[PDB]
RNA sequence: GAGUAGUUCAGUGGUAGAACACCACCUUGCCAAGGUGGGGGUCGCGGGUUCGAAUCCCGUCUCGGGCCCC
RNA sequence: GGGUGCGAUGAGAAGAAGAGUAUUAAGGAUUUACUAUGAUUAGCGACUCUAGGAUAGUGAAAGCUAGAGGAUAGUAACCUUAAGAAGGCACUUCGAGCACCC
């Protein structure tokens, strides 16, 4: 859902951010593009299912970055609330 | 008068010269700066004089100006 | 206050790379390349010898293409200690402002 990533509060962009954003687990949601690269996608989708974390699966990554007020779109972002 | 290396400029009979640009190495993440060298040119064109012509001379092409010249 | 570039395809900042590296200053060794230079006298013009190539004058020996081989001085590449940098991207962290003009 691009509304509840444009929303909400705090959140985090980018892969390597995310997953290490996962090694504390202070994230609330996970938001994935499947339009991405699976090599970079099922590391995180991985550690997301292993914690108990919803997560959701997306179609562009442009439109994701788009919607985290980036000028590009993100492979993977997660909002940490 | 003005024409010359890709470009911008020197060179008053004697090696075709600079600075940018270009390529290569110094540079095993990639660029930039720097250093090191490498090369490229119908000297507008064709003659003549000459040992030798980018230079002098003859013709001629392009171009700016002037009243053949510059 | 006010004309013009762009920015989570990451502005900006810090850290870590870069690295005792480029470089500067003294140094051993004599190491090959590299650039520059070749008494006097004729001459515009000469490091030396070749294979020719070309020659009018000058000259003991000329400009040209391929080579070989020299003295000398430098700058480099091999090492020895003493000093010690830098922009962008990627990495890590932090995160929306930064830079041209009057």
């Amino acid at each position: 859902s691009y509304d509840k990533v444009s929303q909400a509060k705090s959140i985090i962009i980018g892969t390597k951010q995310t997953v290490k954003a996962l090694k504390r687990g202070s994230v609330k949601e996970v938001v994935v593009a499947k339009d991405a690269d699976p090599i970079l996608t099922s590391s995180v989708v991985s550690l997301a299912e292993d914690q108990g974390i919803s997560v959701s699966m997306v179609e562009s990554m442009k439109k994701l970055g788009k919607a985290c007020g980036i000028e590009v779109g993100a492979a993977a972002v997660a909002i940490i609330l």
